[PDB]
């Protein structure tokens, strides 16, 4: 299923691949011939960063959902939270509802009540550190706050 | 730090990242970007099947490797492969590996004998390196018989690996 292209930088890995199929640290492509999931690594540092330890222990999560689709999308977050918990116990999560610009207040408050009650303080869900509602298509106050929360969480982990 | 962006397709994950950073599928399944602020290694998952695909079981136990070196730099590059091979071994003792020397077009005939000799006697059938299935020498920039043989080896081993 996966084809990993490894070796040192400048050896021709990306060039070889586009020729077979006929810098970014890690490039992930599908190759239909049987479909192979191809992982193109720039060098040793990038391969090392995929060790299961970093992948499962050293990660912080943005769980993103479309608020304009209403509280069922918040429900759609539960399977994600169980999966995230199973990858790591200690994985902190920030929930982000997008499409705020095309959401009603009934939806925003319902989703928040849902979040507050059903997701916010539960074992074994991950620790959900904050939640945000944003128009993801533009710069805004709320998006800048989300940006700061992501920084604060990365530093304090 | 890794930042893993998850959720279902079309929820705005890639749009949200682009906005945050301003400071077959229609979309890439997994996109991996560095974000300098502290550098965040950001992994943007299109959806559930893509996140699933990164389970450590699939990452470490369901992977075939193309181990690439520059043959115009000579037998020292074949030596450079040994650390890679120990590393691949540590992920799964069973990982199949195909070795490929590029830059054939700017290498000597002797360069290459030395590499093949080196590969043959130091890497080929060795407890515990991984399972080195084949080796090839190619100009990676063009179609060739040699590249077509490599393409075939990849199909063959992949199918055998399944
Ligand atoms: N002449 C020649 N140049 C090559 C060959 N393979 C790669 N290159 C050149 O090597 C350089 C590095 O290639 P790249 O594909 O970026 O290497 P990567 O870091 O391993 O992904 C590029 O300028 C390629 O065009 C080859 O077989 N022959
Ligand atoms: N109106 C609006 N559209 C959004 C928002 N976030 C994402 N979109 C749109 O949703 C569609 C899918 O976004 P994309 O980033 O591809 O979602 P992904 O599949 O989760 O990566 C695009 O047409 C975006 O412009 C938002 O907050 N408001
Ligand atoms: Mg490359
Ligand atoms: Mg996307």
């Amino acid at each position: 299923m996966k084809l990993m292209i490894v070796g040192n930088t400048g050896s021709g890995k990306t060039t070889l691949l586009q020729q077979l199929m006929k810098t970014v640290g890690i490039d992930v492509k599908d190759w239909p011939i049987l479909v192979l999931n191809v992982w193109d690594f720039a060098g040793r540092e990038e391969f090392y960063s995929t060790h299961p330890h970093f992948m499962t222990q050293r990660a912080l999560y943005l769980a993103v959902y479309d608020l304009s689709k209403g509280q069922a999308e918040v429900d759609a977050m539960k399977p994600w939270l169980f999966n995230i918990k199973a990858r790591a116990s200690s994985s902190p999560v920030i929930l982000v509802g997008t499409h705020l610009d095309v959401s009603d207040e009934k939806q925003r408050k319902a989703c928040m009540s849902k979040i507050t009650k059903e997701l916010l303080n539960k074992r074994g869900f991950p620790a959900i550190r904050d939640y945000h509602f944003v128009n993801a298509t533009e710069e805004s106050d709320a998006l800048a706050k989300l940006r700061k929360t992501i920084i604060n969480e990365s530093l304090n982990f």
